[PDB]
């Protein structure tokens, strides 16, 4: 996160750190708890990931230094990638991780609500992007979970900023016209969480952008409201 501040423990209890054990143990992507055995994340995170066996999900983490070999985690049973996904820049940048065991909800880990399909006509004014990603394009993975308040940008305005790309209504952008606050490397897959009527909603999934926090280059997120049916299809299968 560029231009963010340290989060407080328990602030974003739906936020997870997805780690990989191949070739070495490292943070791979962010993710969000959406159900007791479900993590919502980005499809681009699994480029070259051949098996769910190399993945570990850690919930209730403020600091990456909390993670050692004796730290509890959730194994991944299945990786479900949207079948229309080709690349982040083209959309459908969404995936579900079915966990091998259920998450016990508490004050350190709980699910974030998905946006209500009836509320596609609501204006979100209190949106935050969170993650352990870089503070600048040439940086490193942060120990403490960072947060940044970012204003949502219209599809029309975001399309003006990305000449040569096709910003679809399945994408949602956020950023200041002058830049300064954004997601960066390591933040992808994480949430863009918006508080409306005292309830937090998973409005976006960190996906792509031209550099980090550049002037007139908003961050591009998967517009979660447009995938509610797909999430229900996959999580509520008979
Ligand atoms: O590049 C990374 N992540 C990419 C995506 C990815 C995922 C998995 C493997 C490879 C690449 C990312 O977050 N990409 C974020 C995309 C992005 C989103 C938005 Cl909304 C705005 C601006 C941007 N950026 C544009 N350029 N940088 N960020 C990434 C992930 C985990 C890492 N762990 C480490 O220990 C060391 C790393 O250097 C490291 C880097």
């Amino acid at each position: 996160i560029v231009g963010g501040t340290a989060s407080v423990r328990g602030e974003w209890p739906w936020q997870v750190t997805l780690h990989t054990t191949s070739p070495t143990q490292r943070h791979l992507c962010g993710g969000s708890i959406i159900g007791n055995q479900w993590i919502l994340t980005a499809a681009h995170c699994f480029y070259g990931v051949e098996s769910p066996k190399i993945l570990r999900v850690y919930s209730g983490i403020l600091n990456q230094s909390e993670i050692k070999e004796d730290t509890s985690f959730f194994g991944v049973q299945e990786i479900i990638i949207h079948d229309q996904y080709k690349m982040a820049e083209s959309g459908y940048d969404i995936a579900l991780l079915k966990l091998e065991t259920t998450v016990g909800y508490g004050d350190s880990q709980r699910p974030i609500c998905l946006p209500s399909k009836g509320d596609r006509n609501v204006i979100y004014t209190d949106c935050w992007v969170t993650g352990w990603g870089y503070r600048k394009l040439r940086d490193k993975i942060q120990n403490t979970l960072q947060k940044a308040k970012i204003p949502l940008v219209t599809n029309e305005e975001c399309q003006k900023r990305y000449r040569g790309h096709k910003i679809t209504h399945k994408m949602i952008c956020a950023g200041y016209r002058e830049g300064g606050k954004d997601a960066c490397k390591g933040d992808s897959g994480g949430p863009l969480s918006c508080k409306h009527n005292e309830v937090w909603h998973l409005v976006g999934i960190t996906s792509w952008g031209e550099g980090c926090a550049q002037r007139e280059r908003p961050g591009v997120y998967t517009n979660v409201v447009e995938y509610v049916d797909w999430i229900l299809e996959k999580t509520q299968a008979v």
